């Protein structure tokens, strides 16, 4: 997260830290609890990624340095990545982990809820983007959990932006028109959590972007809206 500030503890609960076995133990991306058993995440995050073995989520985690090898997680039964995803700058930048174990609900870890089929009328204008990413494009994962208010651009005036791009309506994007909040590599993944009739929404997962927080090129996140079916067809299967 370029230009953000630490959150608070709980403020977060749906945002998960997914960590990556081989060779060595690191943040991989962000992600978000949508069902006791469901982290909805980017399928560019198990580029690589053989099997679902290597792969840990932390849920209930502020900083990075509360993860140990004493730390409990949660083991990935199965990686589902939507089988048009080719790559984050075309599209279907959407992964489902189900968990070897269920999440139990409290005060540090719940899900989020997912946009209204009817929902894709309404305007957000409280919408913030989390992850432990970079502050900036030579940086470090950050410890603490940042938080950064973007505002959402149109479909319009992204496209206008991404020259030599295709910003299509399954993409959504945010920005300030001269940048300095963003976010960043190691955010990817994680959400783009947006308040509306007092209830958080996720209405994207971050995706890309050319640089970080740079004048006139906003952030691209996966338009969560346009998912809800895929989404459920592989929560919901019978
Ligand atoms: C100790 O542990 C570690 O150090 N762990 C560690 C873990 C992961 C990363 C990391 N993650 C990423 C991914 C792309 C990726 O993982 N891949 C690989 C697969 O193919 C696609 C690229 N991008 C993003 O997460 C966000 C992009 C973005 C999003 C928006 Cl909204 C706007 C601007 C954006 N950026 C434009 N440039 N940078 N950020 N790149 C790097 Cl590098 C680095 C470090």
């Amino acid at each position: 997260i370029v230009g953000g500030t630490a959150s608070v503890r709980g403020e977060w609960p749906w945002q998960v830290t997914l960590h990556t076995t081989s060779p060595t133990q690191r943040h991989l991306c962000g992600g978000s609890i949508i069902g006791n058993q469901w982290i909805l995440t980017a399928a560019h995050c198990f580029y690589g990624v053989e099997s679902p073995k290597i792969l840990r989520v932390y849920s209930g985690i502020l900083n990075q340095s509360e993860i140990k090898e004493d730390t409990s997680f949660f083991g990935v039964q199965e990686i589902i990545i939507h089988d048009q995803y080719k790559m984050a700058e075309s599209g279907y930048d959407i992964a489902l982990l189900k968990l070897e174990t269920t999440v139990g609900y409290g005060d540090s870890q719940r899900p989020i809820c997912l946009p209204s089929k009817g929902d894709r009328n309404v305007i957000y204008t409280d919408c913030w983007v989390t992850g432990w990413g970079y502050r900036k494009l030579r940086d470090k994962i950050q410890n603490t959990l940042q938080k950064a208010k973007i505002p959402l651009v149109t479909n319009e005036e992204c496209q206008k932006r991404y020259r030599g791009h295709k910003i299509t309506h399954k993409m959504i994007c945010a920005g300030y028109r001269e940048g300095g909040k963003d976010a960043c590599k190691g955010d990817s993944g994680g959400p783009l959590s947006c308040k509306h009739n007092e209830v958080w929404h996720l209405v994207g997962i971050t995706s890309w972007g050319e640089g970080c927080a740079q004048r006139e090129r906003p952030g691209v996140y996966t338009n969560v809206v346009e998912y809800v079916d895929w989404i459920l067809e592989k929560t919901q299967a019978v």
